[PDB]
């Protein structure tokens, strides 16, 4: 009762629902980020690898108490490691690792804690692959964390989109298979989706 309302930062349950609504909005594009896959092998799973990724975080938010932040990072990175699927999979779940270590300590998500998140969720997913290679959802998530400018949620959210959807764009003229394709990276287009999802829910 006596907790206001935070206009521009997200409680714990909030950081929860974001990636709930995300799960259930990325379901939509699960075939088209399926058809997309070529790198490394065109095996037509990139959907629904990063899909099986997020549903894991899903359902270990909801066994977790979601009013601690603590507990809702938690479950955000344990959930995302044991459902991760290939490639892409185990990429996102790293990534969501370093997004839920930045939320560690914290006690509402503002925008500045959003950009460190995003930025710490590249990093992570970048010192966890052996062999990064650009061109692919490393690039994109890591200019999503550097294009992240601003103070309010809503504009970090869409400034970190649009940095990561140009990003995209430009991910056949630094992977030659892609271009050769005429794709962008699968893996690259999932995390815009994954962007996009978090932005309908604060929108
Ligand atoms: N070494 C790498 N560096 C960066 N990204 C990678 C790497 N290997 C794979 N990826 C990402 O994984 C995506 C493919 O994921 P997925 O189809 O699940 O892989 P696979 O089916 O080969 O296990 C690629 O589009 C790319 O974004
Ligand atoms: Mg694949
Ligand atoms: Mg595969």
């Amino acid at each position: 009762y006596f907790q206001g309302h935070m206009a521009e930062a997200w409680g714990p349950e909030a950081v929860a629902e974001a990636f709930r609504y995300a799960t259930r909005w990325f379901q939509v594009y699960v075939e088209e980020l399926n058809a997309l896959n070529v790198y490394p092998v065109p095996d037509g799973d990139t959907g629904t690898n990063m899909l099986h990724t997020l549903e894991a975080a899903r359902r270990e938010l909801d066994l977790a108490d979601t009013s601690r932040m603590d507990q809702v990072a938690r479950a955000l990175a344990y959930g995302s490691l044991l459902g991760a699927r290939g490639n892409s999979g185990v990429i996102l779940s790293q990534i969501l690792r370093g997004f839920a270590e930045a939320l560690k300590g914290k006690r509402a998500l503002d925008g500045s804690l959003l950009r460190r998140a995003l930025r710490m969720g590249a990093e992570s997913g970048y010192k966890a692959v052996m062999r990064p290679v650009e061109g692919t959802i490393l690039t994109v998530a890591r200019a999503a964390g550097e294009g992240a400018r601003g103070e309010a949620l809503e504009e970090v959210l869409e400034t970190a989109l649009e940095a990561a959807r140009e990003a995209l764009e430009r991910t056949p003229e630094l992977l030659p298979v892609l271009r050769q394709a005429g794709v962008v990276d699968a893996g690259g287009a999932g995390y815009v989706r994954l962007l996009e999802g978090m932005r309908g829910y604060a929108l």
